[PDB]
């Protein structure tokens, strides 16, 4: 039936990114862009995002990429338009203050007394700072990404559900009945975040090693400040955001295919949070008291706290963004855990190499 | 809960370019855009609209609507995007021919004979030639719009029916389950098209005299050029396309609350096309030949003929786009029969009114 040059399955970070690289590097090759939620999606990994850009997430010969991607955030793609992103240093506070070129909390925090209250000067007397770490929401960035898309001709499609088929996809809507719709394409991006994996191996039968976690991001409600520094402690995060914290809990493993997130074990009282989160809440108390008082937002269920699922390439919790090509004109596009420092680099690499093996 | 300065509901021809001039007019004013169909909406009028500028269709006082569209046409909205427009004369055929300055058939249709051979030199042998006369894609024009609004910040929201509620708009989904959700709204414009007059009665109990009409547009597979003039004869529009014709028939009334289009009835034969039509064609078929050879199709049922319902202003089946508050913030914009002469116009009065309203 119909056809496309390029069919974009995601419109999330990731996809959205591709999507609108793709439009500017190659204007004159169709593209569409299929989404099963709507646009934005806040049912999607991105919009929950700490957006947390800090050389402290560039793994080692990732350099090119993670600057790029900064340059980006800054230029907001270069699209003449705006995206709110602000200068806000970063600390990885330690134990035993050794190593290599610390900074010595109580110095790192002069100027930032909200941050100090929930910390223990004692149990976290040093830190690692990152002068250069940037914050931004990625929901904005995707949103802003398939918006100038659009407005490059990139066909949109939104509560559509796609299953790869060989040669093209099958679109699936609701009317009430469903609606079946196959389309040619001759390139075919997977976008789909953590279910990029499955996608293709119920649809193509091509096996991957990837993984996915579902990570929580209870917020922390104490005072907190547009230029109040990330902290980080102990793998765990606080993102201040809308005059709190939003707390990004570390990804120790992957979680198995058939797992539902229950969680709600603590003390005696059953709440929203992961056994696992629990465990390391307790384990940082005493060095963050903040996370013992009255400002966590602990829930009754997990459906009272805020979570997605996030794609682990390789099943690794600290891989980065990649892309690959697995059949002839099919790519498997991956964000993770690192894309607030990585994440565009990998779409715009992948969209220069789809864009070349058209011309 | 969530609200917005601007709430645009329709996505087709008129609230597609409604929202587009209002995105430049008052950038600072959040939009959100909503549409029940998707983006295009082939279910829609303005997909099916021949897209037709011709100054045959400017009633009087309106030249300046008409000639501002004209330009913004040619212009592609003014947006450095790409929008199909070629000049085509249109000719209005007459018989006995004696009035204002026509032009003998033959000499009109001297370089175009594939249009020749479609009617009766002798039962047509004048006409009133319209050398402005412009042909373009609704749907593109459309589709144009939207896109430049969604690169413009407008909100997007698709497959949802809104509802109006006092003070602001419900919003119906489907994820399976119904998604009931409210949204405020200072200013609310009602694009719907033909649904619009229905829309703000069951919703606001707002009483109109706005009628609705059901056209069907028929395809004449007979050769046709990329320069072959648009014809029309006794009400009837014969416009080139696809190198064919696609038939554009008259309104000869607006159609009833309570009805059904079925058609079919000629010559002991059921088809597709209305009663109402089938006696047109019997009536021009002497006049032009081609409506009773092998070219039109006429097929079995009304389900295999391209049709959609056009609200017609006022009930009036020559009435022109306009647009109206009927309450406060509250604005019901209409296209109708000569919406590809007159429609951009109305979208950027409008436009200019709210934004001026909100500054
Ligand atoms: N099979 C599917 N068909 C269409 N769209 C999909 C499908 N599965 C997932 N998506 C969309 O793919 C998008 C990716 O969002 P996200 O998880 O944030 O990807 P990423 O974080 O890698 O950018 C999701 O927003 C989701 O709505
Ligand atoms: N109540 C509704 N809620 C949301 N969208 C609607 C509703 N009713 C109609 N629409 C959309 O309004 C749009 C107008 O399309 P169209 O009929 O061509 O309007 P017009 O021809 O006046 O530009 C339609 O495309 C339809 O999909």
């Amino acid at each position: 039936e119909e056809a496309f040059d390029i069919v974009v399955i995601g419109a999330g970070r990731m996809g959205a990114a591709c999507a609108f690289y793709l439009r500017q590097l190659a204007p004159g090759r169709s593209l569409l862009l299929v989404e099963e939620g709507g646009l934005p999606n806040e049912e999607g990994a991105t919009i929950l995002a700490p957006g947390v850009w800090t050389a402290q997430d560039i793994p080692a010969g990732q350099e090119a990429q993670a600057e790029w991607t900064r340059e980006q955030l800054l230029g907001a793609l270069g699209s003449g338009k705006t995206l709110e992103v602000e200068d806000r240093p970063l600390l990885h506070l330690l134990p035993a203050g050794e190593g290599s070129g610390l900074t010595p909390t109580l110095d790192a925090l002069a100027d930032f007394p909200e941050a100090l209250a929930l910390l223990d000067p004692a149990r976290l007397p040093v830190a690692r700072v990152d002068p250069r770490a940037l914050t931004y929401r990625p929901g904005s960035l995707a949103l802003l990404a398939a918006q100038q898309a659009i407005g490059q001709g990139a066909g949109l499609l939104l509560n559509t559900r796609a299953e790869l088929v060989p040669g093209g996809v099958r679109l699936h809507r609701l009317t009430v009945v469903h609606e079946t719709r196959q389309i040619r394409a001759g390139v075919i991006i997977v976008a789909a975040g953590a279910a990029g994996p499955a996608l293709v191996e119920q649809g193509l039968g091509l096996h991957t090693r990837h993984g996915r976690a579902y990570r929580q991001f209870p917020r922390l409600d104490l005072l907190s400040g547009a230029q109040t520094p990330v902290l980080r402690a102990s793998g765990l995060t606080l993102r201040p955001q809308n005059g709190g914290y939003t707390l990004v809990p570390a990804i120790h493993h992957r979680d198995p295919h058939g797992y539902h997130p229950a969680g709600g074990s603590l003390t005696g009282v059953p709440t929203g949070l992961r056994r696992e989160l629990l465990e390391d809440l307790v384990g940082l108390m005493d060095a963050v008291p903040a996370l013992a008082g009255e400002g966590l937002e602990l829930g009754r269920s997990s459906a009272d706290v805020p979570g997605a699922w996030l794609a682990l390439p390789g099943g690794r919790p600290d891989a980065p963004p990649q892309a690959e090509e697995l059949a002839p004109g099919l790519h498997l596009l991956l964000g993770g855990p690192l894309a607030d420092t990585l994440g565009l680099a990998a779409a715009h690499e992948l969209a220069q190499r789809v864009s070349a093996s058209l011309e």
